[PDB]
């Protein structure tokens, strides 16, 4: 229903209404045009509305992941390649100069469409534009903007993280090993991607998921339970007593902790080739 | 040095190491096979030791984006797909069932991969599963889990959001509006995902990219400044006014606040006729 216009990297969608010059309205944090389609309303019969979804939202779509880097807060990826799309949108809509409003960060995108591609402009608009870098007190605002995204991203995480761990009683090695940094900082925006992937994707759908103990009884037979050694008292060696108290399947006990395969890698290895080897 | 194993929606890399028997290794929350390799080194003169990158970790790659419904609690498509993946991946390296062990969410998986793939199952080992939906306390466990993920996900983005308006003195208006819940559940998580990825990859990026007042005076004809009369005395309206004294350009009152397009766009309609129809 939306129209479409292929980018490089993306498949950009927008609304298009109306009839006259084109006016492309850049949309700030919500990242969607159809905020603007009741505004589209009262203006089509005037302008040909362009209403975007930025490729990072909405029904837009990107054709390869994001650059790595992108996660960096100096980069200038997505904000030059959201003002290239806008261009590249205008120049496919029309042989003449356009109308574009932005608001709030979407003010910021029109603000890069007029630096780069200028020859797109006729007439421009920013609405309430929250940029920071040619002000006097620049630093303020960029300091506030960094404190709360690592204290909504970085703090929320480790705080909930050792949330985790209290609420299954992990072993302070475990815990230890499993919260540590990487020693490099892709490494660390890694960690953290893949923590954040985990918390979202993982945790809540994989502890709840649809296993019984009739699951286990079925083919008790080929079923070993693993406790470690150093783990006592944690969770998942609670859930590992119920199955066995529940269907007989044994429990062999391991070296190390819930990361024992690591820590004491010649112990578990004993243990297995024992069991199976 | 790692394999590969083509699979619908993604490449599933492994390492592969060792001779005999194959035994695979399902990791827990890291994602990734080389936290086994030390204990595949001790392995492998016993089996032929194979260390999985899950299909959403490290060298592993998506071919095919994740369903929407993926983020879902109650989802079970990742935990299914994970368990295809080693099911597949034992039918492609050996012709007898094989050795699996599994370790914390890796457990869980292995115990999808003996529910729906039985047949490539030799022997398997749950090493401390931290599943709780057959407990007879699941719902405690359950509702824990389901309280941590959404403080860090969503509270601790909400109380950090409030900061940041009360920063920016952004107006009751807005904060009203750009906080409104979704009517929906799924709406909801689409919220949140979609502020949290502007958090990381917007906020920052934008509000310090390279923009000086010289990109605006070269073009000072082509450009208007809009406040909205409703959001008087927030930030966005500061950096107008700085743009304005320094180069002249116009700035000119529009009704709403900082999303007055969709507050009152009968009135913000009107404004913009005024200025280009
Ligand atoms: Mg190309
Ligand atoms: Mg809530
Ligand atoms: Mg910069
Ligand atoms: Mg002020
Ligand atoms: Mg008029
Ligand atoms: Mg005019």
């Amino acid at each position: 229903g939306m129209e479409t216009l292929e980018l490089q990297g993306a498949k950009l969608r927008y609304h298009q209404v109306g009839q006259g010059p084109v006016l492309i309205f850049i949309p700030g944090a919500n990242g969607t045009g159809d905020i603007f389609l009741p505004l589209a309303e009262q203006l089509k019969d005037h302008f040909t509305v362009v209403a975007v979804d930025r490729r990072d939202y909405g029904e837009s779509e990107l054709t390869e992941p994001l650059p790595d880097s992108a996660s960096n807060p100096d980069s200038d990826y997505r904000v030059k390649r959201d003002a290239q799309d806008i261009a590249e949108l205008a120049k496919s809509l029309s042989d003449e100069p356009v109308y574009i409003l932005g608001s709030s960060s979407g003010s910021i995108v029109a603000m890069h469409v007029l630096k780069d591609y200028p020859e797109v402009v006729k007439k421009i608009a920013f609405h309430e534009p929250p940029i920071n870098t040619f002000l006097p007190d620049s630093t303020y605002w960029k300091d506030k903007n960094d404190d709360i995204v690592h204290q909504i991203l970085t703090e929320g995480l480790e705080k909930g993280m050792k949330t985790f761990g209290e609420t299954l009683n992990i072993a302070p090695i475990d815990a230890k090993m499993m919260s540590q940094p990487a020693d490099t900082e892709e490494g660390r925006i890694e960690q953290y991607k893949r923590t954040m992937f985990w918390l979202e994707f993982e945790i809540r759908q994989y502890t709840h998921s649809n296993i019984t103990l009739d699951d286990f009884t079925k083919y008790s037979d080929k079923i070993t339970l693993l406790n470690g050694t150093d783990s006592r008292g944690s969770f998942p060696q609670d859930v590992n007593f119920y199955i066995n108290k529940e269907t007989g399947i044994p429990i062999v006990d391991i070296p190390g902790g819930h990361l024992g395969y690591i820590q004491k890698p010649e112990g578990f290895a004993d243990v297995l080739l024992n069991m199976w080897g």
